[PDB]
């Protein structure tokens, strides 16, 4: 059974990682479950739709009342000690409204960290459906 836990905004990154402050701590986190194009990408640097999903996840994180964090069933850092986890803004995940756009794809999948991978699926059937973004 997962929990949202309270949180708050330091400063969104880029599309998929936001920095908050968690049990008191800064700390990094990548959104669980999807790939956005990046705008500090490793050996690509500046992709299409990258500056668009960086602004979406800003403007959300950034507007509202209330960030909550929710972790999956598995490992709940990665390997660049990054947190895992679904992000809410006021009761939306932000996860799922970037796929929903067509600003994400959803990510390959490691159990046990897949507990909202079918919902995730369905938003990113219909921004595919509807042609959003990067589906366009």
């Amino acid at each position: 059974k997962l929990h949202k836990e309270p949180a708050t905004l330091i400063k969104a990154i880029d599309g998929d990682t936001l920095k908050v402050m968690y049990k008191g701590q800064p700390m990094t986190f990548r959104l669980l479950l999807v790939d956005t194009p990046e705008t500090k990408h490793p050996k690509k640097g500046v992709e299409k739709y990258g500056p668009e999903a960086s602004a979406f996840t800003k403007k959300m994180l950034e507007n509202a009342k209330k960030i909550e964090v929710e972790f999956d069933k598995g490992q709940r850092t990665d390997k660049y000690g990054r947190g895992l986890a679904y992000i809410y803004a006021d009761g939306k995940m932000v996860n799922e409204a970037l796929v929903r756009q067509g600003l994400a794809k959803v990510a390959y999948v490691y159990k046990p960290n897949n507990t909202h991978e079918q919902h995730l699926r369905k938003s990113e059937a219909q921004a595919k459906k509807e042609k959003l973004n990067i589906w366009s």
